[PDB]
């Protein structure tokens, strides 16, 4: 439960700009000490959870951040059939070994030039039969004309171990190697992925989020038109670990009706369902059957929802007092937009919320769906946009009267950190701010934090 | 400390949030204000350089320990570069000061790239260790970059035995071309050199000095390792004071740490930190430390704030933790976020016995950085934090643990074309305190946290 | 030369103002070309750096030479400073750089700076004269940088003995993260470096030494002064080649410095300059010159054309001057203004034996000056002239003829982010000139100029 500093008592709601954390008595010395797992079911080890965006939430993002123990959340809407084919790739990852980009010796430079930014490994596999052949590095294909073929710039030398060699062996066997990436074999000499030597430390700090079976986690969201008990029926045969039953407005008898439906299946799975920003709201969702309460209502006054309807909340308020109502029904909060910062993620936790969904700040990755894109400065970015009718409730001429007023698809630029360009690289930014947030609590863990964690106001200074 | 009636706000208070309303005062002249400290440290005026490798420098500990402040050199600065520091701070003469030299071999590309590291104008020509002449500037400019110091050499200056009175040295150089007066020793040597504003200065400030009358300087200590086998061996290499540091002071490794220190009985004041709230405050003195560090994030978009959301608003945690140091006798110094003289002001009125100022000192010629030039051809240096050097602590296992560890944060601060120095920046900050505590009625440091009334304005 | 038919202008040319119509050719590849000269200067690439403090410094006379060109040290150095220069130049290996050398005491500040003084990318770090580990840019980042040397240095490096064949060493460097060979004498203290491009530049280009094997280097003297016993000091201290240089070539004092450096019959090869006439390269020629440096104010624009209307356009200059040279068995220098390989073949082309250039090599690693940054960041380094070094010539008396004389001129000469060693000029001079000569069909630089058919182009 929070506690505020004495006479800090404002006459509005706070935003996580308006708070902060006074540092408290501890013994929690080293940012290892703490553990990041949560509480909630979603059987994540670190607080983070990425949107059900199609702007971010893809097959190569939910491989990479569920190795490193987060889940991603699957678009509501996305085919069945692309359900379960996302589903099977992922659950058929290495815990610790990554997917690579490959190329056949006869793709061109510059095709190869433009898939090498889907992963963040600076190196494709060239693959001939199923076997690794060489390496292609952006410095690679410099100089050389763009239709020239891959097999005359690929590099036939680089280090390779069978899949199941230490981490720590990987990391030290790429000490002197020119490229920071090894190539990793099946017993047949097949490739079975890469690990560069911070994919190998990373082994070593993060614990892959995994199903029953060992396999790595993966959600799915829907939302609340149609059949929604039969389309949590097939996520839930698809594969999914988990469901979000997902709208705008998650403060009506629709979604209601849309829980007891869905509880009423016995699936087996955890239920999200979302979004409120009220006490009220929280109760009604978890009284109709869910475990997990989304929060995050129009938290941004300047943004769309805010701009259309003065229909919001205050993101930190919202949370504090959905994340105190849902503990006392035996429930738990996701706290839902807004986050730009680890200090975001930190005050959400501290807050109350057992996770943290984040969206359009992990688009601007090198795993997210998006092409990558670069502005006026030839700075790299990639664009993010709502889900915007997918999240709401719904002859020709019918079509285009219920399309008139429907909200629009709004696009925002998300700039790619020359030196976080990974998600990964955001994901140790995020988490060892909030390992550190929990030291000066005093907090070895995210339940202590939420139990420890003293508050104040700030002004506008 | 006494805010305006009804001024009670539901939020805590940075420097910006306050001002200080004027009291009846019979305090005339700014120089009837006493502004030395009280907490022990032996500081003349209200600064304290933080313990930074972007600031605290042989140079900076030289300049500033001679106008009454003291310097805090950064801590894991190796041994012997501490006896060093030290042995050359100590030898420092009260009233003249270092000038840079140059050897007539030298060549007039160094000269420019070596002028300014001191803010004197002029640097001084040496053979055998005796002054020859003088080079300017102005002296380089239009000068093939690799003709010798010799050929652009002033050999006409303004000299006089060091002892001189300041006062006779100002009038010496009064038609002098150049505002430099070259010292000697009685065998000739160069013994540094006096200019009209460094001799006004000798009679402004009091220089800062150990029971030997010699320029007092400090030395941190970060909390891994062996404490006190590093705090004895800093106490023995000759530091005055000795400063505990770690990002957050309110834990059981620096608890421990104040406690070992302690019981070595090295004879030092001994400031620990840092902490915000009051019960940090009391737990660090209970642990040994006479002086409380306070300050932890307190910019609400730097880096520990936007990394972690922990911090404190600078105004309200010096407020709180002053008062705490109090009432068990000790002190605080508020450290973090100092930018203008008014800063110094509140700190000190919030109770602070000492303010420490890090980035803001390092755009001036005596930082141990490097002077730049940015896109307007206007000077600055960088800052840069200590960043895991105040943090707790096989190649796998190192680059496990590095990868987490908080990167090296960059600002640029500009030099003022006018208050280049850091002499100058202190006339700034005590000239804006003097006249602070005119404003309030204070004849010292005590009186002014005494008689202070406060009050709170809006973002207006 | 031969020009295309009609292509006679009422004008003179520079280098802009002309093109070499290609030839019928049997030279395929560009190194079946001999680049080497016939003028006695021994260079083995027609290159010769100006004498010019901006640019003639130790690591340009090494660098250059030992890829066949030849290096003039700037007029008026002192002797003392010619032999130690002579002698560093003469001890280096004809293979094997000088790297970059570091203490593990220096800090990674000074690391940073001095890299930038050669092309390698790396320094070595070393004790007691043995490399113990390189230092690199990449080292250097994220690091406090007042740490030290010993705290970033990579222990881990190829090495191999000297006088291990260059394809040996290339071949050792094919999957090494740092592309730098540790060259080591036989007990193993430190002899040189040798990169992947060095390794192949040992095979392309000869060096051009003197008769015991030394790397060549030239020096230059004005003609104030005694200029006999100026000239038989650098020829004792070792030149390999002596240039007489002024300004205005053509005149009295200047012939008499020729005659009196012709009657000491040190054996040397003798430049004179400048002048820009076929009666000034006679006379030059005919008072003891073997070499005639061509060139006076051949930009229009540049400062000499602006102050006096007096130059000529250089194209005609070296057309006129090397035809008369080689009536009286003599040769011509092309030097000014050259600032891509076009250039240089051009000025070959029009009959010159040698180019000298000079503040376009002030763009690169190994020039004397220091690596500056712009507005957009993008390096540079600055150029700027001998000025009154060139010109013949009580402290009123001193201030009077002062008055007048010429400023010093600098402009910005930027770096190449990828050429940015002058090692990558030469490659781009001596790619462009052995084209020139397959597109002419010429074998060599005698054939060049014999067989060229040029033409006029207008400003279109
Ligand atoms: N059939 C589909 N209908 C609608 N959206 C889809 C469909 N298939 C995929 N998507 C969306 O397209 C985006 C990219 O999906 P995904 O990463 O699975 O595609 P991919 O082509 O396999 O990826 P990659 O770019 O790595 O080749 C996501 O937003 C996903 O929800
Ligand atoms: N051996 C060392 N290891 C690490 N840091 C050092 C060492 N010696 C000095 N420093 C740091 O380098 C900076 C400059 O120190 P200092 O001014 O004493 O050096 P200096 O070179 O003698 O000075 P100057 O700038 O006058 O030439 C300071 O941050 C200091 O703490
Ligand atoms: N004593 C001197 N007087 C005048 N000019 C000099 C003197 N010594 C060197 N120079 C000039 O200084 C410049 C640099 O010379 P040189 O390269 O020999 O110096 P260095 O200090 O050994 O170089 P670096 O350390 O930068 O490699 C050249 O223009 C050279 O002519
Ligand atoms: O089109 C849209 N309009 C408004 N909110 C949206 C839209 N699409 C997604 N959201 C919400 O915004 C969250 C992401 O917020 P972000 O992390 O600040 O980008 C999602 O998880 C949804 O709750
Ligand atoms: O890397 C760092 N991160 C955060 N705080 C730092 C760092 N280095 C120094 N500090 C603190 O910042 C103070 C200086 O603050 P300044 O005067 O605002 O620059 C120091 O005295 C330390 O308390
Ligand atoms: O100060 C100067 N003014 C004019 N010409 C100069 C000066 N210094 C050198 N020079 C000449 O300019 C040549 C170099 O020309 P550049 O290669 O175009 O820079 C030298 O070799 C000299 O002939």
């Amino acid at each position: 439960m929070v506690r505020f500093l004495d006479g800090h008592t404002p006459a509005y709601d706070l935003t996580y700009n308006d708070v902060f954390v006074v540092p408290g008595r501890s013994d929690v010395a080293s940012r290892f000490d703490v553990d990041l797992s949560t509480v909630d079911g979603s059987g994540t080890t670190i607080p983070v959870v990425v949107a059900n965006m199609t702007a971010v939430a893809g097959r190569r993002m939910a491989e990479t951040v569920a190795r490193r123990g987060g889940i991603v959340v699957l678009p509501q809407d996305l085919p069945i059939t692309a359900v379960s084919e996302t589903v099977d790739f992922v659950k058929s990852r290495d815990l610790v070994v990554d997917t690579p980009v490959t190329l056949s010796p006869e793709d061109s430079v510059s095709d190869a030039n433009a898939l090498l930014h889907k992963r963040a490994h600076g190196a494709a596999v060239v693959v001939f039969e199923g076997r690794p052949i060489g390496l292609v590095t952006e410095a690679n294909c410099a100089g050389v004309d763009r239709f020239a073929r891959v097999r005359d710039i690929a590099l036939s030398d680089f280090v390779t171990a069978p899949v199941g060699t230490d981490p720590r062996e990987v990391f030290d066997l790429l000490e002197h190697a020119p490229i920071d990436v090894a190539v990793m074999t099946a017993p047949d000499g097949t490739l079975a992925g890469v690990l560069t030597r911070t994919g190998a430390i990373r082994a070593g700090i993060y614990t892959p989020a995994v199903d029953a079976k060992g396999r790595l986690r993966i959600a799915a969201a829907v939302g609340i038109n149609g059949d929604v008990g039969a389309k949590a029926q097939a996520l839930a045969e698809a594969g999914a670990d988990l469901l979000v039953i997902d709208t705008a407005h998650g403060h009506q008898a629709k979604m209601l009706d849309a829980i007891k439906a869905v509880a009423s299946l016995d699936l087996g799975l955890p239920l999200v369902a979302g979004n409120v920003v009220s006490a009220e709201g929280t109760r009604d969702l978890i009284e109709a059957g869910a475990s997990i309460v989304k929060v995050g209502v129009g938290p941004g006054a300047m943004c769309t929802t805010r701009m259309m309807t003065g229909v919001g909340r205050p993101q930190f308020s919202a949370v504090v007092e959905c994340a105190a109502a849902a503990r006392q029904l035996g429930g738990h909060v996701w706290a839902d937009g807004g986050v730009r910062h680890p200090r975001d993620v930190a005050l959400a936790l501290a807050a109350g919320a057992s996770n943290v969904m984040i969206g359009s700040w992990f688009a601007g990755t090198y795993e997210s769906p998006g092409d990558l894109l670069f502005d006026r400065d030839d700075r790299p970015y990639k664009e993010s946009y709502g889900m915007a009718s997918k999240r709401a409730v719904a002859s020709s001429f019918d079509r285009a009267r219920k399309g008139l007023f429907e909200e629009g698809i709004s696009t925002s630029r998300m700039s790619l950190d020359p030196a976080r360009g990974g998600v990964e690289d955001l994901l140790d930014h995020i988490t060892s701010g909030v390992r550190s947030t929990c030291t000066y609590v005093g907090a070895a863990n995210l339940p202590e934090l939420h139990e420890k964690v003293v508050l104040g106001v700030q002004s506008a200074a």
